[PDB]
């Protein structure tokens, strides 16, 4: 039993906080998380006590560049003033150059934090979403397919041609009812379940008009029962889905903290996907990169937006906040060591403990206590809401769309007819003149 | 004969209680209660007489762990100043070390106390939700404004006007049948899936119909798949019956007594879904865990409140309280026996006792006794899966209130045509009383 | 370190079993279970060893009634031949009057066995269920409502008069459409989404069909969606639910093993629904009452019979089949307890070994251990399958019934015909000849 | 300058493997793969040279418990016959205890092999499912028999005989529109929600009328509502994604190569989930159990087997067999580094070596040059919700079925007109020709 070990420590949640108690200044009772019940068990295999002591400076530990100095809690691992740095303290190639690490008691990597898919606007249309587009055209062409069949049947057909006027028989006038606009006025009547005024005689067009309603009937009730599928179990999706994703799109947007570990991967990059990913950062600083986590978690949560940081904090941010979500796997491949002086003979101690730990499964233990929080999968039969303008009124620009189109086709008609009467009449505008009165008569009879 | 035993008790009910009654100075007939009933029936086939004395203080027994010392009824039973306990005792692991028990008389473990649930209320006029109102007023709208467009389309148009009277052909008339009030009986018509008797025979008049019949289709299968998802969400809606439902939740929070029997359970659990219900209660150890049993149950009514206590007192406010309900089976399993001092000659013979008096039906009908208290009004029509006149029910009343609608429209019909009718002939009512008689008349004619 | 202990045992799954392995006769390590796991704990808290013993006898022991002699396995603690009695043995009046039990280690109760209930014949009906009763009878009287009111509306309005035969104008005739017997036909019509073909005039009476139209098409569209929903969360139910609900019916019947300790409380009983249970068992012997376990659980499982046994063993079985259930609660309150030679110092030992092992939670896990099975909930959006004549087939049967009812109307219109032809010919058997010759000429005219 | 390193490795794939390749006599050069590539760049930048040699035996390590001692490549390390051990040998607390690992250089876990879904295939023809076959055919003999029925009741019926050409009133011709084609037609267009052009006007011909219409109602009702259900619960149908998943379910069966890593990590384990998992292998610890990861990548090709190994493996050999996928994360977390005896000089050189590779993310392409292999025809289309030309489809089909069996009726319409045409004025083919005329005018006439 010999003297305390110093354990250098910065703030970091989940790993390093201060209790929310009353009574202050308790005194190595002030402080929980994962790193504290890490060191527990520490002491619990090995023999040896704290005095966990806080760093002075608040920093991991860098190279000054000019000077060779080192920060952070590097710094009291050189000059021997600590004795462990039990932190998220990564295991980098410039510090296992000047320290030694344990071997990692965590993994982690880049990976990416964006909102979570909601649902809010699927489109004004999208009505039209529970029949493939292949479905919708080929009912046109099945519509426009089928009156042109009715068509030439019932002119080829002699028992079609019938006697109208039975006010008077025996006379020598014989019609018949299907017209080409006729025909195709029944096949759209047929499809909309409603009905036309004329209906089909003569066998050989009643199995035209008799399959093409158990076509209708068929096409319109798995219209309703693939929408009650969809209005049901609502399944959504994600605009991306990996890192390649993102290196394609222009409207999301990417994001690192400057000067971070992560920015720096996409710096030193020579993957043409990462690369492509550093060329938008290097053009468009000030405006995506970020300068702290806590500041580019908002703009994911208020702006359209996607950023890079630690997987292991977005593990914990995204068991706090239910807007946020992962997207893809990881990018890059890291690990927590504990720190540990150069020559020291604590690091193969620690490292046979926490390969102890690991096959007893307590760092899994640990890990699920300080990062599972609520969860929210909410786990509910989708709450059915009121079907409003966000979901259907694409069906009120093609109602307005069509009505328009009907404008110009009573003109055109307008005008033809006017053509047919101005043969018999003057040239062109006699008959524009004595066509509009008529309608100014406001009577029923001519 | 030989001395009265001395019998310490305590006060909960329904085990012991004061009996409500005048004329004080009682001996042993001041008290009543289930443990009474036992006490005296233990008398009588044992024989001997007893002396019941509340014990100190309203504490069964705890070991203060800086005394050492017991107190409550086990410390009177340990310093042989009493010797039976006939009381609410639990048989624990750290009370048999230091008094024996008997058999037990009764059977509990710790279950979940919960409001019942108070239902839907589901508000006739319920059919009127699949859609929004700003949906409803939309569609009422454009079923005006389409009638509006077809009648100045098929006013204008030359095609329509077509020969009225083709059973006397080569005559000279030509009749429009879209006027105003045909213009809005198609778009009715077309609207409720029926078919008028008018059909459009101009192409600009079968743009307007055509694409009516394309917006009532997709509403219409709108509302029929969107009811089908409120009605489908709603029979997955199964409410919480099991201490695991509470686990995934956290809208409905927990509770317990602190410092009792039920809260160490959670403690020393290792079941993994009791582990989660300790992680919730340990966080938020200022509102839930509640100081007494009567502060939890009143937290039942006047919150989102569950409260985990034992059966015993669960199956005694719930037959007392229509409001509340039991959920779940047991989650312990321990029981209740009389206390005798260590090396006691009765321990024995009371077991004897006990189980000649369960042979026998008599632990049953007391307890039936004393935890039934004036039968609920309970009447679970709860399985409501058929739509009912709770459900649609209002559809009745806007039927009602149609036909009430049209009788004072044929009082204006029959006013203004009789008005018309004594412009030209009669003076005012003589032409409204002889129509009265036409319509009398029990035949097609006038 | 004394001598080993003789530890006599019964074999019942899942309590003591034999190992199934081969390298016969293994000694001390034949047999595991339930009993076997909890001696193992009773090794490790006391100290003691084995040779676990089996009865000789195969029973557990009861009273000869004229030897005064006593069988199974507490003749074997009488006579001290065993030590322990670790096995499915239910502490009794008459049992602790001979030997000594500790305190339980099992709760247990008489329960009740029936088939889980299915959902193979809901009826040759029951499309007829998403609709209410009452919502079936109002729309009757609605239809029936509504074409009267049609009716009185059309008569006294003046603009449903008009003229007919357009081919002649400037007639004198006039006529209404509207009879009682076309009022109904308008009702039923609109009401089975049809049409008829008579179609109002005159706006008090299109208030009348339009408000129709509103009210068919919701009824329609809450009857397809409550289907679809009852299609998708198929929720089953079963006919009894308690003893009482088995107290009342006849057609489900009753069943318990003869001379066991299930029917020695229903004979012994005071309960009133528990007496009226005995009077079955005791009027229907040779038909319910069975002769051993094994047996009744197949007359559930083929039979239609509910199966009285314990509690454990139903929540054994019910884990391995899964056409089987638990019918409500409990009825009796038993225990297991370790037998032991009366005044032997190992009852006060393991009654302490017991409810050490209660408090750590370990008799839960030895419980969950020997009796969860694979469990079956299946977990599963219950599989829709084809709909068949076990679902529909009502109406086919209301078809065949409308087609006989059809045809004795047929002979009404044409008695009633014939009868006012007859009263111009003679007296009734001239126009019956007629008439029926008229059919009989097999041509269009005349 | 020195002595060269002996280094020892192993014959897995893809880390050494023998190059194909003829001219044999070797030194080095017979060996390539990841650890071959990974053994060349630590001698470029730690200045060593090496020769490569297999161990012995094609063991990795493990501890004998009756020898006390080591074999394999630990073996070869502890008796310092090599001092380089580049392969994968996983960093465990029991081989620390020995040997000297470095920090990793590659990182694993253990996932889930299972076959990747082989889809629906729907069956065009799929929407005839929500009815029986038996439905089908019976909704097929009921519309040929209330046609038949519906032509004896018009024809004895009295009152459909009514006065055809009313525009000529008091002629003396009767009319029956109840023929036996038109009475099909009724049934037919009843049948599709469509409407024939002729109505019943008798009361018992508005039976058949109007229970044919309820019928007909209640069958395209069910047709919609059961429809809704299969599509609803194949929505609700989510494949296994986690090892969770697979705890539930007992129909999919799992397994492991017994005496390996991965199942040592279940005997291990305390989480309750794989815990049920253990509980099912140690069951059926004959057949899941597999000996070898060759013959359990067999088994899940040819059963329904889900198999349990490391995530390497699992990476590999889904890169080279489309037929299979990788369900869930990482269950352990374990990691690959290279062997040294205990206290040598290079656990620390390689470590830096190692950090150094991963800075310049030359172990990332290391891995994808070996793990990669000939990518997938992949191709995901699997989100496939609406319904498409592989889902209806038959639709078509039975459409382009009825519109070529309508042209024979016209050909054989236009036959039997014109032969009795040619029955009383031409031969035999002259009125056909001036038949085709007729029909060749451009106008309503003849
Ligand atoms: C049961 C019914 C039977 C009756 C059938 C009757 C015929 C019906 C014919 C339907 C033909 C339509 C085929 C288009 C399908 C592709 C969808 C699409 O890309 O939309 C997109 C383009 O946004 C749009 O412009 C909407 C698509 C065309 C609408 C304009 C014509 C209205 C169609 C009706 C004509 C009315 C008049 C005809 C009748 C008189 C927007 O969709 P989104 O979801 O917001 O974005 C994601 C797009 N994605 C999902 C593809 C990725
Ligand atoms: C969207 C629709 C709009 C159109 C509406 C049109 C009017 C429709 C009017 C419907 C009126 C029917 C009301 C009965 C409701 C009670 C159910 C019942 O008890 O059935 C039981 C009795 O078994 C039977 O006999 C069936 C009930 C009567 C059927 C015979 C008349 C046919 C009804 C149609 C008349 C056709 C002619 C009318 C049209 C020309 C059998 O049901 P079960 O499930 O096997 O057993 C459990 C019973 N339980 C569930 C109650 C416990
Ligand atoms: C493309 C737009 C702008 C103009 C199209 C003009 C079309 C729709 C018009 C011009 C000529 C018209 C036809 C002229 C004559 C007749 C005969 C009459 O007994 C029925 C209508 C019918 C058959 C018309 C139908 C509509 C018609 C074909
Ligand atoms: C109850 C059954 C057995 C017999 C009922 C007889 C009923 C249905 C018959 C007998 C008299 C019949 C009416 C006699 C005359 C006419 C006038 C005609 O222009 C339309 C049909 C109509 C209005 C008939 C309708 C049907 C009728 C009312
Ligand atoms: C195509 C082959 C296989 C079938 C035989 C030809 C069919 C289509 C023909 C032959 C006899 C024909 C019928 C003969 C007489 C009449 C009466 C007339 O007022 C209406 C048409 C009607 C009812 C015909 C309909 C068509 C008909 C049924
Ligand atoms: O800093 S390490 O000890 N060595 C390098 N790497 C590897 C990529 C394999 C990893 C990967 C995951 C870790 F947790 C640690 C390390
Ligand atoms: O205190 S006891 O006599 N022994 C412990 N238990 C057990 C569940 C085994 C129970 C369970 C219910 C009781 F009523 C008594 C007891
Ligand atoms: O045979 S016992 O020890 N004494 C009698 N009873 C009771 C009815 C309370 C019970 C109830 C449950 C048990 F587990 C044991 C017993
Ligand atoms: O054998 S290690 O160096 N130390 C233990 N673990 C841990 C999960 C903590 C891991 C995890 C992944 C690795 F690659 C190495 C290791
Ligand atoms: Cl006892
Ligand atoms: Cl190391
Ligand atoms: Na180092
Ligand atoms: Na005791
Ligand atoms: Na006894
Ligand atoms: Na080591
Ligand atoms: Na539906
Ligand atoms: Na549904």
């Amino acid at each position: 039993s010999n003297r305390s070990l110093i354990v250098t420590t910065i703030l970091e949640e989940p790993y390093v906080l201060f209790k929310k108690s009353d009574k202050p200044l308790y005194g190595n009772d002030r402080f929980e998380g994962y790193c504290i019940d890490l060191l527990r068990e520490l002491s619990t295999i090995l023999g040896f006590t704290y005095e966990i002591r806080l760093v002075e400076d608040g920093k991991y530990g860098a190279q000054d560049d000019v000077n060779g100095q080192w920060n952070g809690m590097v710094r009291e691992l050189i000059d021997h003033k600590a004795d462990l740095a039990v932190a998220p303290l990564a295991i980098t190639y410039v510090r296992e150059k000047v320290i030694d690490f344990s071997k990692p008691f965590m993994t982690l990597g880049i990976s990416i934090l964006y909102r979570k898919p909601n649902g809010t606007n699927p489109g004004v249309f999208s009505f039209l979403n529970p029949l493939s587009p292949d479905i919708w055209m080929y009912v046109l062409l099945a519509c426009l397919g089928v009156s042109c069949v009715l068509f030439v049947i019932a002119r080829f057909s002699p028992y079609e041609w019938y006697n109208p006027h039975p006010c008077n028989p025996d006379s020598d006038v014989v019609e018949n009812n299907f017209t080409l606009l006729n025909s195709f006025w029944f096949g759209v009547g047929a499809l909309m379940q409603q009905g036309s005024e004329l209906m089909p005689k003569a066998l050989s067009t009643r199995i035209v008009g008799g399959i093409w309603w158990f076509f209708t009937l068929i096409i319109i009730s798995s219209y309703t029962a693939n929408l009650a599928a969809f209005l049901t179990v609502e399944r959504m999706e994600s605009p991306i889905d990996s890192a390649d994703d993102l290196a394609k799109q222009t409207k999301i947007e990417y994001g690192a903290v400057e000067d971070g570990a992560t920015m720096t991967f996409f710096k030193k990059s020579k993957i043409s996907t990462y690369d492509k990913m550093w060329a938008f950062m290097s053009s468009r600083r000030q405006s995506v990169l970020v300068k702290s986590n806590e500041e580019g978690i908002q703009r994911v949560l208020t702006s359209d937006y996607a950023f890079l940081m630690e997987s292991t904090t977005i593990e914990f941010v995204t068991q706090r906040n239910c807007n946020l979500t992962q997207i893809g796997g990881l990018i890059d491949s890291k690990g927590y060591g504990v720190g540990t002086p150069m020559g020291s003979p604590y690091r193969d101690k620690i490292t046979i403990a926490i390969l102890q730990l690991q096959e007893e499964g307590k760092l899994h233990m640990m890990k699920e206590k300080w990062w599972r929080g609520n969860g929210c999968p909410e786990e509910e039969s989708k709450e059915a809401s009121a079907l409003g303008v966000q979901n259907i009124g694409g069906i009120f620009i093609v109602l307005a769309a069509g009505l328009v189109l009907s404008v110009f086709v009573a003109v055109g008609e307008f005008l033809y007819k006017s053509k047919k009467n101005a043969q018999l009449e003057k040239r062109s505008f006699c008959s524009a003149m004595v066509e509009e009165l008529r309608m100014s008569l406001k009577c029923q009879r001519r």
